[PDB]
């Protein structure tokens, strides 16, 4: 059983909204004529440069060609090695390696005719509850817009949402009155997510304010700058609300477990490089005690099928849960996305082998780009997702 | 005065030893017809991936076009915005930086007529005393070959060395023993650089031993992992030696320098993205009373150029450091590579406008590559520069 070719097809995947993501949809093949598909989730965030795709297969081959994609250690040992981590959200590197990742988890499942479910340690729930993600408002104008939004994705199933705040303090803090005015209790607001633009202590104090409102609030996410421990600490001290974080490389976990400096740490594939990443990432945080909530990038049918099936064998994941990107997207590459229903991500059908879901080749032909290039963007735009 | 078009050229130039760089040469093109060079020195570092040159000239120009060259403080964070500090020695985002800003540099200087030399706060020096680099020693039959090599460099004028260390110790201390025996004292070794490879205590074990043979030693660097700041200060308490340790972004040096973490910060442009951040983090660094040496990625005349006007204006490098690319290098891209002489490297003459550098368009189009895309290597031989 051996790895004989790779294949990286760039997709380019616009939001309902406007933004416009690119995506490098994975195959692995093999002797044996078994295929596994990955992706390489939403490569449009910084730093404002491109990988070069034909370099990049060239370069993974030289790591992948020959191996027993069973050896998921050793392979994910000389990804990290050739792709390490950077100590940044975005490393680029991140995405590469989890494409490869997920893509031979499906292949083993395949080959042993079973779900990446239960390739991965069973199910301990059939589905996760996640939420609809609210744009950060940098006008009080843009907050009838998003109520709008609010109200008819309530009416499509999804009650609870969450918050990207930190710009406006001001127009945060109406579209939150507005909300609990409207809905009262029906809707809920799980997360209020700064996006690391606050040091702590300005955090704190918007975090003093937004928490007038508590519409079913789970956790503050990122209140403080990228990697600043103690500042997550003095402020997971000073808030009663269980303080989140996310996880880009194993460093940076292992340095915020030590210094307890937050409550639940916020876990996807994308962002620590996959599949096996992610598993050992959630089992530290499990040795630790700590409380995980599966994160997201906002990826494809195929990278959220991925996420959902780890998502459903974690005991430690006790929180709303953000992978929403199906919904976000105009489009997909797949036969059938994955599914959603009263605010619930599913786990795909534990009987299809694999990571249940198949490419379709005139969707990927349809959304094909010739490169990872940018288009024009702003940096407001890049942090916001917004267009 | 403001910028209207950029040129990145890309070059392949190998190393007597063998092995391959890649590098950028800049070129930042004014409305009044005056032309800044500068470099984006050694791409050929990990994560195995490469930037897509046409986009990056894109995105570039997107922020260069229209601005006036003097605007150094505004330009590098519009810079710094797209192109974040990731806490990672090798992120390929610092080499661009460093490009522009010290073509940027160029541009000013020649503009007012004047050396960068007197841009950057004029001169505390004329030359600054440098070592040339001994490989790392995977296996003790390379010994041999290294003292050749040490033979041949003394002879050549490079009394002071370093020797990159943590492979294989019993090679390392039976190269330094003989250095020892064949050159007695006329050989310093200022520096046996660990490059991160290994924790603390295994370092600890490893400078006990190699310690014992002091030749001029002058530092200890990376004795730790990357980021691992308390590891670094744990070392420091049960070191005589000095600690130094590279600076690759703002955040991961003020937390060395919170935690008193080293004694040296090796400061070099292309790591923290540039002659203006590289005076901001020597600036850092002068605030908190602490020694500077100036690194290196190892880059062409033009970089060299950049980093010796900069290295000869500060006040606190009071150790020898490491820019000997030139003398890496079989070719260049200027007219007239910078000069060694003795173990110095001399800055460029304080009376020629701008770097003091000219390129030679021959060179430039001899050394062209298509791409930056990667040729076969191994992680070992990335890390050690070998072939
Ligand atoms: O939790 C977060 O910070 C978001 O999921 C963030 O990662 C977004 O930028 C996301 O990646 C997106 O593209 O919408
Ligand atoms: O001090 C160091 O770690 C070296 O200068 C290191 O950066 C080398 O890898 C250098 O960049 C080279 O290409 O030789
Ligand atoms: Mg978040
Ligand atoms: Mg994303
Ligand atoms: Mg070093
Ligand atoms: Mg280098």
């Amino acid at each position: 059983m051996k790895i004989t070719d790779l294949e990286l097809h760039a997709v380019g995947i616009p939001r309902h909204t406007g933004f416009v993501n690119k995506h490098v949809i994975v195959k692995i093949h093999t002797d044996e004529g078994l295929t596994g598909i990955g992706e390489m989730s939403d490569f449009s965030h910084l730093p404002l440069y491109s990988v070069d795709l034909h370099d990049l297969k060239q370069g993974l081959l030289s790591i992948l060609l020959g191996q027993n994609p069973f050896d998921l250690m050793k392979i994910n040992k000389e990804l990290t090695d050739n792709f390490p981590e950077t100590m940044y959200y975005f490393e680029k590197g991140s995405f590469i390696r989890n494409g490869i990742d997920n893509a031979l988890h499906d292949l083993c499942a395949k080959y042993l005719d079973i779900s990446v479910s239960d390739f991965l340690g069973g199910r301990v729930k059939e589905k996760i509850k996640v939420c609809y993600p609210i744009f950060r408002h940098r006008f009080s104008e843009e907050v009838e817009s998003n109520l709008d939004v609010v109200r008819q994705k309530l009416e499509q199933g999804f009650d609870v949402f969450r918050l990207y705040v930190g710009k406006n303090l001001d127009a945060d803090e109406e579209f939150l009155s507005r909300v609990k005015e409207e809905f009262g209790s029906r809707v809920r607001i799980k997360s209020y997510d700064f996006s690391h633009l606050l040091n702590w202590k300005d955090a704190h104090r918007a975090i003093k304010r937004l928490t007038k409102y508590d519409l079913g609030l789970e956790m503050i996410e990122s209140p403080a700058p990228r990697n600043d421990f103690d500042g997550l600490y003095q402020l997971r001290l000073k808030t009663d609300y269980p303080i989140s974080e996310h996880v880009w490389s194993f460093k940076q976990q292992q340095e915020m477990i030590k210094k307890d400096a937050i409550d639940i740490f916020n876990i996807s594939p994308v962002f620590i490089g996959g599949l096996t990443s992610a598993k050992k990432a959630a089992y530290a945080a499990e040795v630790a005690s700590k409380d995980v909530v599966l994160g997201t990038t906002q990826e494809l049918s195929v990278g959220t099928a991925a996420m959902a099936h780890l998502g459903c064998s974690l005991t430690n994941i006790n929180h709303t849960s953000d992978p929403t990107g199906p919904e976000l997207y105009v489009g997909d590459v797949v036969k059938n996305r994955v599914t959603y229903k009263d605010g619930y991500l599913y786990a795909p059908d534990r009987s299809v082998k694999g990571l249940g879901i198949e490419l379709d080749e005139s969707l990927l032909a349809k959304y094909q780009v010739p490169d990872l290039s940018w288009d024009n963007v702003t940096v407001h735009q890049l942090q916001d997702r917004t267009a």
